[PDB]
């Protein structure tokens, strides 16, 4: 059975592969089928054993948090050889081998997706995807939870922002298809997220069930257009997140009551009515992480877990208390919250992706050790430099004669770090590098914290005697469970003397900082805070490299 699913896009399995899926399915107990539904998270901290993911059930997949590539490779061998059914092994490879709170600790940090989008060259996104999948597959990853095809409509949203390809649906489609092309070259499944679409609300689904409140027609013309394009392009998997679309839900079910409207991860109207029905998506649907507030607050958990599967999800991403969660699935199956027929259909789509990857027939469980040499390879580092060269964007340049910088125009610089990270020693490694590279050019550079500021004992004339230029290094990065990535001062260090001392503002992440420093006359978006982008920033400030980036978003955010 299931030939109508498994023989067509995005599965395209052969007769013999479908026979393996069916024979395997029939051989599984209900407990084993329920376990296939679960992806378990894995971390590398002493006292934590990866095989703990198998103490309470036999999972269908795992996801690696960021730890070292060599440990990931060892974990893959241990996990797979201990598993009767091969595992899907997922990773949040968002920005290359490393970067963005996902990936691996020591992979290549290429760029944020928005930095890639600023190049306006889809080859940049293809290269991004190649790095992610090339470095991931070397250590055993076969599933990247990317690309993000959210639209960065709302500039106050803290969980979209540089994780997106910006606010233009046509560019999102171009870039996401290219990212997927790069991944398929290395045998890694992709995941379009976050369905039904982040970026309309200004709130984080990590902390609540956020709401895409476009009209049904508006949603269909934007998010629906993007999802349809990636589905037709062959997207293998899709992540249903803890976001509501009430107006689309009511289009499917006009009589639904407000309290019955569920987020994507729990919604039959969105997963079965829209995705399976209207869009004929035939790939694997997984939930976003189930311990997040957007999920937990929407429904009692014991009902929610089987209901997600019944309503169209094939896989639950992560457990809270694993004994309790598995018991909830067992009881949901026995009492009819989850049907045996829907259980078999979910597991068929899980096993089908394992057969698509040819995991059952793989003699070795990881590639040869030789494959590890791709990680931080010269090719990958080179692509990161090219993308930085093409991405950095001169947004506002209303300071006559400021650029290019020269020690003979502005010898003494005060460097002002602004960030929501908490690096040991107070200063970001990348800002230290930037400071050192300015000094190499011949500038004298002090941190804001090292020199006096105007006050009862120090005047603005003193400041002007001691300071020729202020430079701001702003890195307000996305991170789960933040309600803002707005500029926060750590407010005397803000650009409060722009008419008395020339001030230059550099953002290495959030592209909307003109919201909080509108007085600034020269403003540059770099989208990514890594070594490659810092070095290329220096080249461009000194006038040895042109500014080539094009804003993939409106950096002024409506003035
Ligand atoms: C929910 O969690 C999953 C697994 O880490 C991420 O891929 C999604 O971006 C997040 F929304």
């Amino acid at each position: 059975m299931y030939e109508s699913i498994l023989s067509i896009k995005p599965y395209n399995l052969s007769k013999e592969q479908i026979t393996w899926v069916n024979q395997t399915l029939v051989s599984l107990s209900d407990d084993e089928k329920l376990g296939q539904l679960i992806c378990e998270i894995i971390w590398d901290k002493p006292g934590c054993d990866p095989l703990d993911v198998m103490k309470h059930f036999l999972p269908g997949a795992v996801m690696y948090r960021p730890f070292k590539a060599k440990r990931m490779r060892e974990f893959t061998q241990r996990l797979q050889k201990a598993s009767k059914i091969p595992l899907l092994i997922a990773c949040n490879l968002e920005r290359g081998g490393s970067g963005g709170n996902g990936g691996m600790e020591d992979g290549t940090y290429v760029a944020s997706p928005m930095g890639v989008a600023a190049t306006d060259d889809e080859s940049s996104a293809e290269h991004l995807g190649e790095v992610c999948a090339s470095e991931g597959s070397a250590v055993g990853v076969n599933w990247t939870y990317e690309p993000i095809i959210d639209i960065d409509m709302n500039p106050e949203n803290p969980i979209t922002n540089v994780r997106t390809y910006g606010s233009d649906p046509e560019r999102i489609i171009r870039m996401a298809k290219a990212y997927c092309r790069g991944c398929r070259k290395w045998g890694v499944l992709t995941t379009i997220k976050h369905f039904p679409g982040d970026g309309v609300d200004y709130r984080d689904q990590h902390l609540m069930s956020s709401v895409n409140n476009l009209s049904a027609d508006e949603w269909m013309d934007t998010y629906g257009r993007i999802y349809q394009a990636l589905i037709e392009d062959g997207a293998e998997t899709l992540m249903s997140a803890h976001i509501r679309q009430p107006n689309v839900t009511r289009m499917v079910n006009p009589l639904i009551k407000d309290e019955e409207i569920m987020p994507g991860s729990l919604s039959k109207e969105l997963m079965q009515g829209i995705l399976r029905g209207r869009f004929h998506f035939n790939g694997l649907i997984c939930t976003d992480a189930t311990q997040m507030v957007g999920y937990t607050c929407s429904m009692p958990r014991h009902e929610a877990l089987p209901t997600s599967i019944q309503n169209g999800a094939d896989m639950l991403t992560f457990t809270l208390n694993p004994t309790e969660d598995f018991k909830a699935l067992q009881e949901g199956l026995s009492c009819g919250l989850l049907t045996h027929e829907r259980l078999d259909e979910a597991v068929a789509r899980i096993l089908g992706m394992k057969a698509k990857l040819r995991l059952p027939e793989r003699k070795d469980v990881v590639p040869p050790l030789h494959a590890m040499e791709r990680i931080q390879s010269k090719k990958h580092k080179k692509w990161a430099l090219e993308i930085a060269d093409e991405s950095i964007t001169l947004v506002k340049d209303k300071q006559k004669g400021l650029l290019p910088l020269s020690p003979q125009k502005t010898k003494r610089i005060i460097l002002v770090q602004a960030t929501n990270e908490k690096p040991e020693g107070g200063y970001l490694s990348e800002a230290r590098l930037f400071k050192g590279l300015l000094e190499k050019e011949g500038f004298i550079v002090h941190w804001f914290e090292e020199v006096p500021r105007p006050g009862t004992g120090y005047s603005i004339e003193d400041l002007k005697r001691d300071t020729d230029l202020f430079i701001y290094y702003a890195n307000f990065k996305v991170s789960s469970n933040q309600t803002t990535i707005r500029l926060v001062w750590s407010g005397d260090s803000s650009p409060k003397f722009v008419c008395d001392v020339p001030t230059l503002f550099l953002s290495f992440s959030n592209p909307y900082h003109l919201v909080d420093v509108p007085m600034v006359k020269t403003y540059i978006n770099a989208y990514t805070s890594n070594e490659a982008t810092v070095r290329m920033m220096i080249e461009k400030l000194m006038g040895r490299s042109s500014f080539k980036g094009k804003s993939p978003v409106d950096p002024f955010a409506g003035l």
